[PDB]
């Protein structure tokens, strides 16, 4: 028995849902992630990490009225896309790139129904933007921007206070793909992290930092 789900206004039209797992030697895992409304639609940013929480999330906007338009998953570690697989199952459309869905199918796990190429795709023209600075957390970490409150999801790729899991990082790339996102969405008002709460574009420097300190750290 863990925490519960958690379901939060962040903004208008814009939601942070928190789930939790108890992984590896990290203990018990907080995961952020979003729900961005389109008039009556819902977009979900990252799905929880397991079915009966994604069933949960789901639930709790289609009973409002709410029915889920679609997920996006910002790369393919299981805190991103443990949902994908009950989401295809009750026909909700799931995304993630090309090079995400190659991994989970790498992994022998349910790929998303729906795939993008390029640096920037747009799953909602002017609302839901998805941009890829680059690798750090993982090769194929992408980033989701908000411009209507000009909020950024950054998922695993924000981490302020020292890189976590790097299994599968590119820490000679990281600070690279740092310094761009930094630039890129310089104007973001909050950013939100994935495993740290909610911050302002301050994160986006901390990050940087950590990025050049854990390569450092690598050379001894
Ligand atoms: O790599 C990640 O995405 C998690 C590791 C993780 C944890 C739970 C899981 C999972 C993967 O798949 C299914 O359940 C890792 C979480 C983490 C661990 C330690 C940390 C941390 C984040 O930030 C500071 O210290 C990260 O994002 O770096
Ligand atoms: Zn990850
Ligand atoms: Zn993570
Ligand atoms: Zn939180």
């Amino acid at each position: 028995s863990l925490p519960d789900l958690k379901i939060e206004k962040l903004d208008e039209g814009v939601y942070v849902h928190t789930s939790f797992e108890e992984v590896n030697g990290w203990g018990v895992v907080p995961k952020h992630g979003l729900v961005v409304l389109v008039n009556a639609e819902a977009y979900l940013i990252d799905t929880p990490f397991t079915a009966k929480d994604t069933e949960k999330l789901v639930t709790w906007f289609v009973e409002r009225g709410y029915k889920i338009k679609g997920s996006i998953s910002s790369h393919f570690h299981s805190d991103s896309t443990g949902g994908i697989e009950w989401l295809n199952s009750r026909s909700i459309p799931t995304y993630a790139s090309e090079l995400t869905n190659e991994l989970l199918k790498k992994d022998g796990k349910v790929q998303a129904t729906n795939s993008f190429s390029g640096v920037n795709y747009w799953l909602v023209k002017n609302k839901i933007e998805v941009f890829y600075p680059g690798p750090g957390h993982t090769p194929d970490n992408v980033v989701v921007w908000l411009p209507e409150r000009k909020i950024l999801f950054g998922g695993c790729f924000i981490k302020p206070y020292g890189l976590g899991n790097l299994g599968d990082a590119n820490i000679e790339a990281w600070p690279k793909s740092a310094k761009l996102l930094k630039s890129k969405y310089g104007k973001a008002k909050l950013v939100v992290p994935s495993h740290s709460e909610v911050g302002d574009a301050s994160l986006l420097k901390l990050t940087l930092e950590q990025a050049v300190k854990g390569l450092n750290e690598s050379k001894k």
